[PDB]
């Protein structure tokens, strides 16, 4: 079996992408953020503190004839400012673009951090990292992909994110009409539970390619591209007037500047990020300072190939017994 679903940017800056997901019987459709950097499927629900719900569509387990409370199970996922989202766990039927899984753990949020409350267009997250990161206690639960693996024609899913445009998540097959050239596959380390791989280097604009190993994770749930300080400094040095701002928290640049492209290596292949993809607009309404899409990972502790990088490619998440990542130009 296979599944295919359209994913849509939530705003004009491609800050995040939402994908419709059917939960329960009869179906309740929620718009979830597909996140290859986490492993929990959690949703706003009828159990969420009413003051923390601001326009989201909520999952109501009492109206689903297939929902079952998972007795005594809880979940808790931690975030930046010490905030956390947490709640209890149901099992229910979950379908993505025609692909149906029964008995999927659906984590119902009892409380969510303010950042999720402020974002009325995201009804929850669907984690697609490896199941060892799932936070359900005392019994860890499997991801949607892990539960679907057996019935898929091929144990893969692909991410084809659009630039200011809709895109596609496919499960169980590789659409050979969605990319050009060849898919280059590279080894994945699962030791930390992420889709972790090693880029072979980078180039800024039309400059020389620098061969250097950059270990990082493919994370559809992160907007920007976070790279080592040396790489990020070399990029912004080519943008006249760009500087690192502590008040803003990263590199900013004059909105009138034209940004150079950024190339990253996948084996012997090269993926080029057009400069327009790195522009994330004015830091505040009316400002002539614009926020950069490539930022330093020094404070994060891990390099993250987020949406900025992934939307420049067709990306294969190969969940075979030896997992790999595939990149193709498109």
């Amino acid at each position: 079996s296979t599944g295919s679903a359209t994913t849509t940017p939530i705003d004009s800056l491609d800050d995040a992408y939402i994908t419709p997901v059917q939960i329960g019987t009869p179906a309740q459709t929620l718009n979830l953020d597909f996140d290859t950097g986490s492993s929990d499927l959690w949703v706003f629900s009828s159990e969420t503190t009413a003051s923390e719900v601001d326009g989201q569509t909520i999952y109501t387990p009492s109206k689903s004839t297939t929902a079952k409370l998972l007795s005594g199970a809880t979940w808790s996922i931690s975030y930046g400012d010490g905030s956390s989202s947490s709640g209890d766990v149901y099992t229910d039927t979950v379908s993505v673009g025609g692909l149906t899984v029964t008995g999927q753990a659906v984590e119902s949020a009892k409380k969510v951090s303010s950042s999720f409350t402020e974002d009325s267009t995201i009804d929850g997250l669907l984690g697609l990292a490896f199941s060892t990161l799932n936070t359900v206690s005392p019994t860890q639960q499997k991801t949607f992909f892990d539960n679907a693996k057996a019935s898929l024609d091929s144990p893969v899913f692909t991410a084809d994110l659009g630039y200011h445009a809709p895109g596609t998540y496919n499960f169980g097959f590789i659409d050979t009409t969605a990319y050009t050239g060849s898919i280059t596959y590279t080894a994945v380390s699962t030791k930390q539970g992420f889709w972790e791989w090693t880029s072979t280097g980078y180039a800024v604009g039309s400059g020389t390619f620098k061969s250097t190993s950059i270990d990082g994770i493919a994370d559809t749930g992160t907007t920007l591209l976070y790279l080592p300080a040396t790489v990020v400094s070399a990029y912004w040095a080519q943008v006249s007037g760009a500087k690192s701002s502590s008040s803003v928290g990263g590199y900013v640049f004059p909105c009138s500047a034209t940004l150079p492209s950024f190339t990253f290596g996948v084996g012997s292949a090269r993926i080029v990020i057009p400069g327009d993809y790195i522009d994330f607009g004015p830091i505040s309404t009316g400002s002539s300072s614009c926020f950069g899409g490539i930022q330093s990972s020094a404070g994060i502790g891990i390099n993250i190939f987020g949406d900025v990088a992934l939307k420049a490619a067709f990306v294969v998440f190969n969940g075979a017994t030896t997992p790999t990542l595939g990149f193709a130009s498109k």
